[PDB]
C-alpha cells in the first residue's frame, strides 16, 4: 500500500490535550497510549500482531 | 490500496481534547489510547491483528 | 509499503500535553507511553509482535 | 491641531502607481509631485505659503 | 501642532512606481519630485515658503 | 511641531521605484529629487525658504 500525505500550512496553532482542575481534593491525570500531536499528524499501524496499549487507571478509596 | 491526503490550509487552528474541572472532591483524568490531533490528521490501520487499546479507568470508592 | 509525510509549514505553533491543577491535596500526573509531538510528526508501527505499553497509574488510599 | 493615525493592518498588499504601454511609437511617463504610498501613508500640509507643484509634461510634434 | 503615526503591521509589501514599455521608438521616463515609499510613510510640509517642484518632461520632435 | 511615527513591521518588502522598457530605440531615464524609499520612509520639510528641485528631462530630437 501507499499512504501520501502532503500540507501547505500557513499560521497554525495546534493544542493537543489540556487539562484543568481547580480546587478538588484527589488529582489523577493519565495520558498515555499513542498521542500524536502536530500540524501534520500521521499515525499508522498503531498495533500489529496481538499488541496492547493500556493507557489504564485504578482509584482504590477504602 | 492507495490513500492521498492532500490540504492547503492557511490559519488553522485545533483543539484536540479540553477537560475543565472546578469545586470537586475527586478528579480522575485519562486520556489515551490513539488520540491524533493536527492540521492534517491521518489514522490509518490503528489496529491490526487480534490487538487491542483499553483506554479503560477504574472507580472503586468503598 | 510506501509512506510519504511532505509538509511545508511556516508560523507553526504546538502544545502537546499541558496540565494544571490548582488547591488540591494529592497529586499523581503520568505522561508517558509513545507521545509525538511536534509539526510534522510522525508515528508508524508503534507497537509490533504482541508488544505492550502500559502506561498505567494506581492509587490505593486507605 | 492634532492629527492621529493608528493603523493594525495585518497581511496588507499596495500598488501606488503603475503604467503599462505596448506596441507604441512615443512614450512620454512623468510621475512626480506628491506621490505617497504605502500601508499607512499620511500627507499634511503639502503646500504651504505660495508653494507650487507643477508635475508638467509638453509634447511638441512638428 | 503635533501629528503622531502610528503602525503595528505584519507582512506588508508596498509596491511604489512601476513602468512598464514594450515595441516602442521613443522612451522618455521621469520619476522625481517628492516621492515617498514604505510601510509607514509620511510627507509633512512638502514645501514652504514660494517654493517649488517642478518635476517637468519638454519633448519636441522635429 | 511634534512629529511622532512608530511602526512595528514584520516582513516587510517595499519596492521604491521600478522601470522596465524593452525593444526601444532611445531611453531616457531619470529618476531623482526627493525620493524616500523604505520600511519607515519619513519626509519632512523637503523645500523651506524659496527653494527649488527640478527633476527634469528635456528631449530634441531634430
Amino acid at each position: 500500500g501507499v499512504l501520501y500525505v502532503g500540507s501547505k500550512t500557513k499560521e497554525g496553532v495546534v493544542h493537543g490535550v489540556a487539562t484543568v482542575a481547580e480546587k478538588t481534593k484527589e488529582q489523577v491525570t493519565n495520558v498515555g497510549g499513542a498521542v500524536v500531536t502536530g500540524v501534520t499528524a500521521v499515525a499508522q499501524k498503531t498495533v500489529e500482531g496481538a499488541g496492547s496499549i493500556a493507557a489504564a487507571t485504578g482509584f482504590v478509596k477504602k
